[PDB]
């Protein structure tokens, strides 16, 4: 992989759909549908610089269906990024925003394709940090794509709270199945913010898996207790989970 | 020596059948994956050759409407990954399936023809035998462009060992089979071809039904007088679709329209009927 600067004027920026990580997420024309996220600022700082430059060295490095098709960068107008562009919504969206109801094979599917993107990162030594069902996005509703974009605390693993390790990652994509299998977030009841974060970095708080299905296979809410363990070394690796999930479902097709 | 996968990591599984080189395989490597490798305990100068120069034209490609590459392993065999895709060929759906789309898939799938092309064409490469085999369905609603098929290898001996190619000569502008010197190709070739798949996607068939023999195909567009008839499109066929294919399927090299404008026409056709 090499030579991936875009031009600048090859892109037609469009309708801004929002902030991003950093700067501002546009949808643009270019050999087709692309996102392009930009900072709009006349010099970049040097923490701007560098975060632009570690997000687009580890996005040169993925090409898997479930991780967000990096496409290209551009630096001389301003710094930018472009990606694929996606039909569909977030996976947060389509769970605690929106009234889809989905079948335990669809929830099945999508945690497949999410253990398969996590791992495809892992085996990359790639530590995905600020996981969530936000960041998993759901092209045309039947594909998943795994990105960095733009409250988090629902994920956050007890060590972190205190150092992200592949574990934190593990930790969340636990939490990732907890609200793929209850259908809601891990602590509703609970209403304080900042109770939450120091009874769960204590240990007394963890999620109530009561609140899974009825038809929820029972490898898979063994696994996602597995994988929200306390201990950081406890959990298994992305290896060992992608093969429970795709034992799971290569049953039920 | 980079995006080199290790050995033991990808799982190969059911034979899938015959690639442009070696044999294509179904395997699992964080997901399923399609494996292309080369069953040789060591590769001649020409198959590494042929390897490294597909690897590295793959390798510069990011783009939704082109078949994504994975990665490449070389210590058990040569062999290129790409994504695994769920459905079926354009020519399955057309013509071994007869599968009738709405015009606006059609539309569509023309649509994302196009931007793959315009993207390769922007990246100053020329893909030779584009068809409907080598336009991939994934999900029945995604075009994947890639090189499934085969070339055409004359036989040494006597009169065609291979003539996959030979059936993309369907697809072969007057200019590339007149002469077929060193590269006859030319972006405009594409634009023929992708004016040939305009064709078969508008009116659902092969160009030249009744003739049968390759012979005379080749001759008669060769010669010039032979052209495909256009009043095979549908009725509801776009007009300004039957143009456009009529643009690209200019006898002529340099009388057709480049991708950009055709992208162009395409998209902005398609936005007016949604
Ligand atoms: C609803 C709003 N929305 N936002 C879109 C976007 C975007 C992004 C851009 C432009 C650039 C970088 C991103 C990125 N970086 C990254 C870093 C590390 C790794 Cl491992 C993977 C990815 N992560 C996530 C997203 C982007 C988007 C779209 N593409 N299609 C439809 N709606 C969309
Ligand atoms: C018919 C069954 N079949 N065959 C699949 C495959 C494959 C390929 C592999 C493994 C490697 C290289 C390819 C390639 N090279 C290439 C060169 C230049 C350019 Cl620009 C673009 C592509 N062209 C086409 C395909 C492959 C396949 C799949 N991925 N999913 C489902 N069914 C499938």
């Amino acid at each position: 992989s090499d030579d991936w600067e875009i031009p600048d004027g090859q892109i037609t920026v469009g309708q801004r759909i929002g902030s991003g990580s950093f700067g501002t997420v546009y949808k643009g024309k270019w050999h087709g549908d692309v996102a392009v996220k930009m900072l709009n600022v006349t010099a970049p700082t040097p923490q701007q610089l560098q975060a632009f430059k570690n997000e687009v060295g580890v996005l040169r490095k993925t090409r898997h269906v479930n991780i967000l098709l990096f496409m290209g960068y551009s630096t001389k107008p301003q710094l930018a990024i472009v990606t694929q562009w996606c039909e569909g919504s977030s996976l947060y969206h389509h769970l605690h925003a929106s009234e889809t109801k989905f079948e335990m094979k669809k929830l099945i599917d999508i945690a497949r394709q999410t253990a398969r993107g996590m791992d495809y990162l892992h085996a990359k030594s790639i530590i995905h940090r600020d996981l969530k069902s936000n960041n998993i996005f759901l092209h045309e509703d039947n594909t998943v794509k795994i990105g960095d974009f733009g409250g988090s605390i629902l994920w956050m693993a007890p060590e972190v709270i205190r150092p992200y390790s592949f574990q934190s990652d593990v930790y969340a994509f636990g939490i990732v199945l907890y609200e793929l299998m209850t259908g809601q977030l891990p602590y509703s009841n609970i209403n304080n913010r900042d109770q939450i974060i120091e009874m769960v970095g204590r240990g007394s708080l963890s999620p109530d898996l009561s609140k899974v299905r009825s038809n929820c296979p029972k490898r898979m809410k063994r696994l996602m207790a597995e994988c929200l363990k306390k201990k950081r070394d406890e959990r298994p690796s992305f290896p060992r989970i992608l093969a429970e999930i795709e034992e799971l479902a290569r049953e039920l097709s």
